[PDB]
């Protein structure tokens, strides 16, 4: 009859979501990085040089925490920023190195948050959550 | 192809998720209401008495997130802190008579949110993503 929380779409998705992360942070080694930086640092590769919005745009994060994220990879010297009021945002190649080192283990990450899912089930899942965010 | 983090599961996963809690914080009336907060509430009203763990392990939601959660729930009344009646060393949280009103006034939104986040999958689509969702979580 009545509410049932845990049957719903909603946790379902923040325990796949946080299943991801605890994977995430097991075969990572060493916590060398966080799943957010590592997500900032690969829109970097990819994209090149970015605005705030454009990471933002890029990462699906809010712009708080991609504004945190940045100043820890600041830190860390894995990326650069540059001016007047709008900044730049850039790989540095220390950065992309870890980037490189990183992604054989992010590979490794997808498997496991498959899980017991068969290739159909992949498919569908994946096919899901795009129709999702999508729409 | 090589490796681009947006296509990959992880981030579909982030992104839907993301998705799901701004239509949370859009359709829930109580503003101060997280979702996390909502679902540890419905927790104790479908357990009862509850330790920290209990609610860990009912919820599936992280020990800080729990404790935070809780600590904020203490706050504003919508739960009580008692001793264990086995462990007078060990802790127990319980709902207010306040904590339980509230998670029957947010039911209607809560099944309102969880429409709005299906969307428009059609009525198979709604069951094929709870179950690969819950196969996914499990093993």
């Amino acid at each position: 009859g009545p509410y049932h929380f845990s049957e719903q779409v909603g946790h379902l998705l923040r325990r796949a979501y946080q299943r991801h992360v605890a994977i995430f942070q097991q075969t990572i080694p060493d916590s060398k990085l966080t799943a957010a930086q590592f997500v900032v640092l690969c829109a970097l590769r990819d994209q090149g040089a970015c605005s705030l919005v454009d990471v933002v745009k890029a990462t699906a994060i809010d712009q708080a925490t991609v504004r945190g994220v940045i100043e820890r990879l600041k830190a860390r010297k894995l990326l650069a920023v540059s001016h007047r009021r709008k900044v730049l945002v850039t790989l540095t190649p220390d950065g992309r190195a870890l980037v490189e080192e990183m992604v054989p283990f992010a590979e490794q990450i997808t498997q496991s948050t498959f899980g017991g899912l068969n290739p159909a089930e992949r498919v569908a899942i994946v096919y899901l959550l795009r129709k999702m965010s999508d729409a």
